[PDB]
RNA sequence: GAAGAUGCAGUGUACCCGCGGCAAGACGGAAAGACCCCGUGAACCUUUACUAUAGCUUGACACUGAACAU
């Protein structure tokens, strides 16, 4: 399948390219996500005349991602509370939904999809390092404090 | 004598007709022998008979994509 990339897609190419992908890749991911469109005469010529304004829509989104990230980096540490045993080990756990709400209430608004807990959910009291991904290339960070 | 005769030949016996009884024969009545054979007949059953086939199972392609390592 021939498609026209509407953004930077890693391992594929940059905005405006014309690449041959497997049909399933385009059908179930690139096109529904908005990352590409089928390379039909119209699209090709329309995207050719309509290009530099998308290049300005991308840099607007990339900067907006840079601005929200600096705010997340500005919260530094966010404390979360729960119940635990005496050995500090939680009975339940701490996932994305409640880390996101914690950062939301602490100021910066983050969705659960942006949280990236590397070592899974948090199941012990103390301080852990979680990461945030607000853009496909930028990456924020936050120290999370878990107390009983 | 189609080979076990009321009906043919020879011969013997025998007036015509009921009724109560008995079953030796009319190869008695009943059912186009079920046994046996035959038909290039039938059915259902069996199986390492033949040919197929549901099912079960194998791989290729499609629905079906992204990275990295070897
Ligand atoms: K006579
Ligand atoms: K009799
Ligand atoms: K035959
Ligand atoms: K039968
Ligand atoms: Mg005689
Ligand atoms: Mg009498
Ligand atoms: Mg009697
Ligand atoms: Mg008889
Ligand atoms: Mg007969
Ligand atoms: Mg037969």
């Amino acid at each position: 399948m021939q498609v026209i990339l509407l953004d930077k897609v890693a391992n594929l190419g940059s905005l405006g390219d014309q690449v041959n992908v497997k049909a399933g890749y385009a059908r179930n991911f690139l096109v529904p996500q908005g990352k590409a469109v089928p390379a039909t005469k119209k699209n090709i010529e329309f995207f050719e005349a309509r290009r530099a304004e998308l290049e300005a829509k991308l840099a607007e989104v990339l900067a907006a991602a840079n601005a929200r990230a600096e705010k997340i980096n500005a919260l530094e540490t966010v404390t979360i509370a729960s119940k635990a045993g005496d050995e500090g080990k939680l009975f339940g756990s701490i996932g994305t939904r409640d880390i996101a709400d914690a950062v939301t209430a602490a100021g910066v608004e983050v969705a659960k999809s942006e949280v990236r807990l590397p070592n899974g959910v948090l199941r012990t009291t103390g301080e852990h390092e979680v990461s945030f991904q607000v853009h496909s290339e930028v990456f924020a960070k936050v120290i999370v404090n878990v107390v009983a």
